[PDB]
């Protein structure tokens, strides 16, 4: 489709996946990367903080290496799209940085073209095959991700194609964005990363009591928590009147010792499965 902003349009809200965590002001619900509108001028302030030649120059920067600089607030979730899974070519990705300059500013295609050399080829991607050291299917790994007899079950906490339980994000797709690398770093080491949302709040109410979970709902009259504990999970309703602090934690209430309750076997499988939610 070229290098142009509507075709950067296209791919933004498409295969790029990138409205899969970017919206755009009221355009998009997504809310696991910073919202996107007005990036083209902010993206200007980024490069003269950070010495960089200008605005494009932090835009293209934020695609080929997203973890080099990490906005305030969040966390090194961005994937590298020139890579597997989502494999974005060379081409789309300069119409994606058209889109974005068009956010706020004006595409220049003449400059976006010029940094044709820096955008690595999706088809010349160094990541290895992801290869397990035992033969697993995905179709095992679903079992293990909804199976109640083990001391960790994915189900009680994620859903996929509407099976499961709403605690943390929705698994849907995420074999389409995410790499192996982060769903074992998401697995072992759950608060190394820590979905935006997500986070562990403290609350203390007026009596003094404390409750230490994830916010599933926040009204008005009411702030309902869910705690975790050894792997189950359970709800608990406070009312906002009742509320003397809040504070929120870098802490993922996802277990923290999934390496003890998993075989190795089961561990492989269950990545398969994350790998197959395309
Ligand atoms: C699809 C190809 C894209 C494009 C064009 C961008 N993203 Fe993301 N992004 C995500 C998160 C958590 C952040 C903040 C942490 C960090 O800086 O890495 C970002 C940041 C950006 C920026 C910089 C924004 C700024 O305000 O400075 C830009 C320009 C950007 N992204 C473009 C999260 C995600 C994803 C979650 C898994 C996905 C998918 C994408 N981003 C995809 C894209
Ligand atoms: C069973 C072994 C699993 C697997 C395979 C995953 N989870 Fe969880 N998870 C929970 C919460 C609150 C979050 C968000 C906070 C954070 O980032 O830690 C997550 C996150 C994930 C991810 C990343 C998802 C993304 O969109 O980037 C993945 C791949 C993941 N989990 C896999 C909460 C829970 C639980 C609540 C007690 C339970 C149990 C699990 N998760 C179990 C699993
Ligand atoms: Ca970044
Ligand atoms: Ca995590
Ligand atoms: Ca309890």
């Amino acid at each position: 489709t070229g290098v142009s902003a509507e075709a950067g349009e296209q791919i933004f809200w498409g295969d790029g996946q990138c409205s899969t965590c970017h919206k755009i002001g009221s355009s998009g619900s997504a809310t696991r990367g910073p919202d996107q509108e007005g990036l083209a001028e902010r993206a200007e302030e980024r490069a003269k903080e950070l010495g960089l030649s200008s605005g494009l120059e932090y835009l293209v920067e934020s695609i080929i290496d997203p973890e080099k600089y990490v906005v305030e607030g969040f966390d090194k979730i961005m994937p590298r799209v020139y890579d597997p899974p989502i494999m974005l070519s060379r081409e789309k990705i300069l119409a994606v940085l058209a889109y974005l300059q068009s956010l706020g500013g004006e595409p220049d295609l003449d400059a976006i073209m010029k940094f044709k050399d820096k955008i690595p080829e999706a088809s010349k991607t160094k990541v290895k095959p992801w290869v397990p050291p035992l033969a697993v299917t995905a179709e095992e790994g679903e079992q293990v991700f909804f199976d109640e007899s083990l001391d960790v079950t994915c189900g009680k906490c994620h859903m996929v194609n509407g099976k499961g339980q709403k605690v943390g994000p929705e698994l849907t797709g995420i074999g389409a964005i995410q790499t192996p690398q982060y769903f074992v770093e998401s697995i072992l080491e759950p608060s190394a990363v820590i979905v935006k949302g997500y986070e562990t709040v403290f609350v203390i109410t007026a009596d003094g009591i404390p409750y230490n979970g994830l916010i599933k709902s926040d009204t008005e009259e009411e702030l309902t928590l869910i705690l975790e504990e050894s792997g189950s999970v359970e709800e608990v309703v406070i009312p906002k009147d009742e509320i003397e602090d809040m504070k929120k934690q870098e802490v993922s209430i996802m277990p923290g010792n999934i390496g003890e309750l998993l075989s190795v076997r089961q561990f492989y499988a269950v990545i398969e499965y994350l790998r197959s939610l395309k």
